[PDB]
């Protein structure tokens, strides 16, 4: 799970990616891709493929979660309370379909995204421990999520 070290180095690396756009070109782009390699989903999120502005949209709003969910980690005394809450959001969304499946893929694919901004700063430890956190924070959203 989440180690000492890896809760530490995402704190780190997402005050610096998200600064102040709180990751908006991180949602932008890896949602993008997602929607692309993942056309059986691109109609879940409400596109017509990676072209169109509504992926930052989303992107830029799911990335924000993960920000507050990056203060917790293993702390889901409140971090789960508004991610679980997500899930049961998504599980009445129009698709009626989402799948944690996606969600890993998505956020393994975030990480390759990450490295845009802070190419220089994205080290080993950094690429670990938002690969081994994204699994919390995205899991920890699985808790509402599936009717
Ligand atoms: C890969 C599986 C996922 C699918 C298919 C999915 C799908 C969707 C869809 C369809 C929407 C709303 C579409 C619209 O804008 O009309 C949405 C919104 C959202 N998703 Fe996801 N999602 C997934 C994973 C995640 C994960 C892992 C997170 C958490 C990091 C997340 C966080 C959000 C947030 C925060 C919103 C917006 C809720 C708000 O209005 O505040 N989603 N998602």
């Amino acid at each position: 799970g989440l180690s000492a070290a890896q809760r530490q180095v995402v704190a780190s690396t997402w005050k610096d990616i998200a600064g102040s756009d709180n990751g908006a070109g991180v949602g932008k782009e890896c949602f993008t891709k997602f929607l692309s390699a993942h056309h059986d989903m691109a109609a879940v999120f409400g596109f017509s493929g990676a072209s169109d502005p509504g992926v930052a949209d989303l992107g830029a709003k799911v990335l924000a979660q993960i920000g507050v969910a990056v203060s917790h980690l293993g702390d889901e005394g409140k971090m789960v309370a508004e991610m679980k809450a997500v899930g049961v959001r998504h599980k009445g969304y129009g698709n009626k379909h989402i799948k944690a499946e996606y969600f890993e893929p998505l956020g393994a694919s975030l990480l390759s995204a990450m490295e845009h901004r802070i190419g220089g700063k994205m080290n080993a430890a950094a690429k670990d421990a938002w690969a081994a956190a994204y699994a919390d924070i995205s899991g920890a959203l699985i808790s509402g999520l599936q009717s």
